[PDB]
């Protein structure tokens, strides 16, 4: 079983936290009906991957006694999550993923997976602000693509913050702050919301702590709320 994403989850609430991933499509894998339609305009790569990622989701949530259901989507694509769990999903090419969470301990979730590979610079300024350009290459050690690590942290912001506002956050509206690890592959960051934080209930968020890792051509990031 693999176990990258493990190198972006916090100790403190392991217990409380499941998740499984899969590095291809598991060829003739049938979608389940109920989730069938969330599919039936796609085309084949992304019904593939959606249908692996759902079973991903499954098995995670299985780890936490919750038996497995369909996962329908809801207000701007967010996953249904069962009944007292939260959780995130990823894919991209070589990766598909989920980490779910006990709501009792896990307020949310957000993950996001990338290939380590570089961004366009056009692609750079619409994701990005001018002092995490600044910073960035301060904080990261220059083997890294600090473009792309950035970007793939800004996505698992988006997935932890939408669940819990249901409002935008654009990439100008979260400033993230890195710090490497010495052994120069991980490390952790923090995203400062520069917007109104008020969420559905609970108190408003602020900053949100995360983890990243770069390893076997990829880059991971998690937010554990
Ligand atoms: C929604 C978004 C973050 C998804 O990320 P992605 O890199 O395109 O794709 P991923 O495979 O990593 O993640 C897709 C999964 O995200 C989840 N997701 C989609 N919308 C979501 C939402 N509103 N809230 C939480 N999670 C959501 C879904 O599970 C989806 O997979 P599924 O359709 O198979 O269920 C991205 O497409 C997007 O729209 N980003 C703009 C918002 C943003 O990034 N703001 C910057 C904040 S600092
Ligand atoms: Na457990
Ligand atoms: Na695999
Ligand atoms: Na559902
Ligand atoms: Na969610
Ligand atoms: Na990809
Ligand atoms: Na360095
Ligand atoms: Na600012
Ligand atoms: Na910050
Ligand atoms: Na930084
Ligand atoms: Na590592």
């Amino acid at each position: 079983v693999g176990t990258l994403v493990a190198s972006v989850l916090p100790a403190t609430v392991f217990e409380d936290l499941a998740y499984a991933e899969l590095y291809s499509d598991p060829p003739g894998l049938t979608p389940l009906p109920e989730e069938a339609p969330l599919i039936a305009r796609s085309v084949a790569k992304r019904r593939n991957e959606f249908i692996t990622v759902r079973h991903c989701a499954r098995i995670a949530l299985d780890q936490l006694g919750v038996p497995p259901a369909p996962i329908l989507k809801g207000d701007k694509g967010e996953p249904c999550w069962p009944d007292g769990m939260v959780g995130s999903l990823t894919h991209c090419a070589g990766y598909r993923g989920a980490v779910v969470g006990r709501r009792d301990a896990v307020r949310s979730v957000g993950i996001d997976a990338e290939p380590h590979d570089v961004l366009p610079n056009g692609v750079l300024d619409a994701i990005s602000l001018p002092a995490e350009r600044a910073d960035m290459p301060r904080t990261m050690p220059a083997a890294l693509h600090w473009d792309r690590i950035l970007f793939c942290a800004k996505e698992a912001t988006y997935k932890a913050w939408f669940p819990l506002t249901k409002r935008w956050l654009g990439f100008e509206d979260a400033h993230i702050t890195f710090e490497t690890d010495s052994t120069g592959w991980t490390g952790r960051f923090v995203s400062r919301i520069l917007i109104d934080g008020s969420t559905l209930s609970g108190p408003p968020l602020t900053t949100l702590r995360g983890r990243w890792s770069v390893e076997r051509g990829l880059v991971l990031t998690a937010i554990v709320l």
